[PDB]
Parts: C-alpha cells; sequence; structure tokens
C-alpha cells in the first residue's frame, strides 16, 4: 500500500536529515584551520580549554545519537497504524542535529591532536564511521522500503559500534569496556533461549489441530525472534553508553517488547493446547524470561 500522509511526512523528515548527514560527512575531510598559536601565555592553555569543551560536548552528542537510534528502533517496531510517525520523526531529527554538532567539535578537536600532539586524523576517521553509519540507519528508516526489519536492526547496532570506537578515540568512554561484552553476551543468551522457544513452537504448531491459527503460533514465534533480535541490536547500540539514563530507558523498553512477544507466544500455543508439548512452551518461556532478567541489570 502507498504511504499514508503521516508516513510521507516521516519521509520528508528522513530526507532533510539524510541531506544534513551527507553535509556533515562532507566536512570531515580536513581539519578546522587553527590560528597557529605558540607557548604564548593564553595560547598554551587554549589547546586544553577547547580540547576539553569539545571532548565532552562530543560525548553528550554521541549520547543523543545512540539514544535516538535506540529510540527509532523501538518506535518503528510497531505495525504501521500503531506506529507514531511524529515521534520517530522527532527521534531522527535528534540523531541528525546532534551529528551536525558533533562534527564541528571533532574537526576542531582532531586538529588540536594533529598540531599539539602528532596525528589526530583517526578522529576525523572515527567521525566518518559514525556519520556513515547513521546514514545507513536513516535509509532503513524510510517507511516505503523493503528490507526487511533485520536490515534496520543491523544498521542501528552499527551506529552503536561507531559511537564506541569514536568515544574511545577521544577517551571519553564511561563504560568499563568489556563490561559491554558482558552486555553483549547477556543479550545473546536471551536470543538463543528464544530460538529454543521459537523452536518448541514449531513443534506445537506443526500439530495444530487443523489450522486456524497454526498460522498464529508461527506468526507469534516469528515475532518472538524479531523482538529478541531487536534487543540484541539495541544492546549493541546503547552499550558504549548505558551510563546515559535514556539509553537505559530504551534498553528496558526493548525488554518489554520481548516479554510481550514471549507471552504472546504462550497463548498462541495454548489456544492450540493440550499435550506435554505445552509444558515445554512454558519452560522455554521461563527460560527467555529469566535470561532477560539478567541482562536487564
Amino acid at each position: 500500500p502507498p504511504l499514508t500522509s503521516a508516513q510521507q511526512a516521516l519521509t520528508g523528515t528522513i530526507n532533510s536529515s539524510m541531506q544534513a548527514v551527507q553535509a556533515a560527512q562532507a566536512t570531515l575531510d580536513d581539519f578546522e584551520t587553527l590560528p597557529p598559536l605558540g607557548q604564548d601565555a593564553a595560547s598554551k592553555a587554549w589547546r586544553k580549554n577547547k580540547m576539553d569543551e569539545s571532548k565532552h560536548e562530543i560525548h553528550s552528542q554521541v549520547d543523543a545519537i545512540t539514544a535516538g537510534t535506540a529510540s527509532v528502533v523501538n518506535l518503528t517496531a510497531g505495525d504501521p497504524a500503531e506506529t507514531d510517525y511524529t515521534a520517530v520523526g522527532c527521534a531522527v531529527t535528534t540523531i541528525s542535529s546532534n551529528l551536525t554538532e558533533m562534527s564541528r567539535g571533532v574537526k576542531l578537536l582532531a586538529a588540536l591532536l594533529e598540531d599539539e600532539g602528532g596525528n589526530g586524523r583517526p578522529l576525523l576517521q572515527a567521525a566518518k564511521g559514525l556519520a556513515g553509519a547513521v546514514s545507513e540507519l536513516l535509509r532503513s528508516a524510510q517507511p516505503a522500503s523493503a528490507e526487511p526489519r533485520q536490515n534496520l536492526l543491523q544498521a542501528a547496532g552499527n551506529v552503536g559500534q561507531a559511537s564506541g570506537e569514536l568515544l574511545q578515540q577521544i577517551g571519553e568512554s564511561d563504560t568499563d569496556p568489556h563490561f559491554q561484552d558482558v552486555l553483549m553476551q547477556l543479550a545473546n543468551a536471551v536470543a538463543s533461549a528464544a530460538a529454543a522457544l521459537v523452536l518448541k513452537a514449531k513443534s506445537v504448531a506443526q500439530r495444530t489441530e487443523d489450522s486456524g491459527l497454526q498460522t498464529q503460533v508461527i506468526a507469534a514465534a516469528t515475532q518472538c525472534a524479531l523482538s529478541t533480535s531487536q534487543l540484541v541490536a539495541c544492546t549493541k547500540v546503547v552499550a558504549p553508553t548505558i551510563s546515559s539514563p535514556v539509553c537505559q530507558e530504551q534498553l528496558v523498553e526493548a525488554g518489554r517488547l520481548v516479554a510481550k512477544a514471549v507471552e504472546g507466544c504462550v497463548s498462541a500455543s495454548q489456544a492450540a493446547t493440550e499435550d506435554g508439548q505445552l509444558l515445554r512452551g512454558v519452560g522455554a518461556a521461563a527460560t527467555a524470561v529469566t535470561q532477560a532478567l539478567n541482562e536487564l541489570l
């Protein structure tokens, strides 16, 4: 079906934002020209002032890119008609304007490492990584696109990754590294616990007593995977942050999409009820429910 007005409007927002991401991207070519200073009084502690202002601005701005990209992921999870297209549009504009701001800061900062220290071109390098990454997230956000869903998922997790390697450059990185890898593994115990669930539902419902959903037990099992698959992407995107109270809000909000996809999975099976196959659903269900409790810490 052709996009609705709300959808067309979101498109015009992604379009404006994609255009600004392409501009900021075209800004990360060289360093911001600095007025050669010297050990001159003021000058000497200018490289430190401006280094530190921008080193923390970058931070806050990456924080809003990740939060917003977790937010776009969560917001579009719905079904076109339960989707709030102004909120997602708002999230995209937040990603957008923050990337434009972070670029100014990086041109400047990277130039102070390039003069004062030695080489600070890996900063412009990291920044293009992110920009480029948020461009791939915006393209998948286009409501008239076929992908499917997993394509937006990957692109968002790539945004997290590029944010990590970026904040790592500027050493602005609050989350005890590898604690991130504990997050990454803890979110994958939820996915595999889920494949078990999606699995146990293949069984029930290839015994579904003549159809009727049958096709809802599969539909429900498929939503389980996809919601779980979304938790993984979000964990990836918010990990380099998680210090930020809002990435956390989003992270637990994807947990809720998971709990719901899970519960929706047991009632589909039970509507097709009776057997020992049923006890198994609840078991796998207990499993994913427990696995996710863990990662929610």
